[PDB]
């Protein structure tokens, strides 16, 4: 997500790529699905780079390089999000040793113990944009800091072997040890359901039009975004891609 190295002269490209208000002279990115393609003389690319949401532009969109720098630089551990809104941070439901447990910088709230996401106060005393509180997060800045757009507070931060073993499970279509969790029904995030018959965050769903249930296990973590975090489809939120969700959802040709 920082070691980004082109070979020749090429444009931007973002592909749809969802801009957002940035602190510095850049755009922000909220959308998961970006991608870059490099145009020199014509319709051919050089390639792609595909850089997550955290990236931020250095350059111009379409602006030819000469080539050899680095077009976006960023966090290659820490995974950055946009803010919702620019202004004051509003903290409540803190209530300590529930709450508080590392210490200024400290944990905003824990799930188990107990995710504060009333709104965000765009002025001194009017808010709006809802603050997301995941677990084990962390927050540096109290309530009045009154800081500016597209700032970030420690967002959540941080088999295929090839050969013929791998040919061998791609043609009998072998089930992936982690499977991506895909919902195609109001792809809308929220929260809810800690502990119920289900694994943790056993549901994720929105009203949308005509709503499921769907289960997810949430092993390892999960890919909830801010705002518009996907559409109508999946995407990969966790984990590699089973050929069977790939049937169901995309279809025949992309599988």
């Amino acid at each position: 997500e920082s070691s980004i190295q082109v070979k020749n002269k090429g444009s931007i490209k973002l592909s749809n790529v969802k801009s957002v208000v940035n602190s510095s002279g850049k755009l922000v990115i909220t959308s998961r699905n970006t991608e870059l393609k490099l145009i020199d003389e014509f319709g051919r690319t050089k390639e792609s780079y595909k850089v997550p949401y955290g990236a931020v532009l250095a350059k111009g969109d379409g602006e030819q390089v000469a080539g050899g720098e680095t077009v976006a630089n960023w966090d290659p551990h820490t995974m950055p999000v946009i803010t919702e809104v620019s202004g004051f941070v509003r903290f409540t439901d803190m209530i300590d040793g529930q709450t508080i447990t590392r210490q200024s910088s400290l944990v905003v709230l824990d799930s188990a113990e107990r995710r504060p996401a009333l709104k965000i106060v765009d002025a001194q005393g009017n808010d709006v944009a809802q603050y997301f509180l995941p677990g084990k997060a962390i927050v540096q800045l109290e309530d009045g800091v009154q800081i500016s757009s597209g700032d970030t507070l420690a967002r959540i931060p941080q088999d295929i072997t090839g050969g013929l073993p791998r040919v061998a499970d791609l043609f009998e279509a072998r089930r992936p040890k982690e499977p991506a969790i895909l919902a195609e029904i109001s792809g809308i995030v929220s929260f809810g359901k800690e502990t119920k018959g289900k694994r943790r965050l056993v549901i994720t769903p929105v009203d949308g039009s005509d709503p499921y249930e769907e289960m997810i296990p949430k092993w390892r973590q999960l890919n909830v975004f801010e705002g518009e975090r996907v559409e109508r489809g999946d995407v990969i939120s966790d984990g590699p891609e089973a050929p069977h969700d790939i049937l169901r959802l995309r279809g025949v040709h992309a599988v």
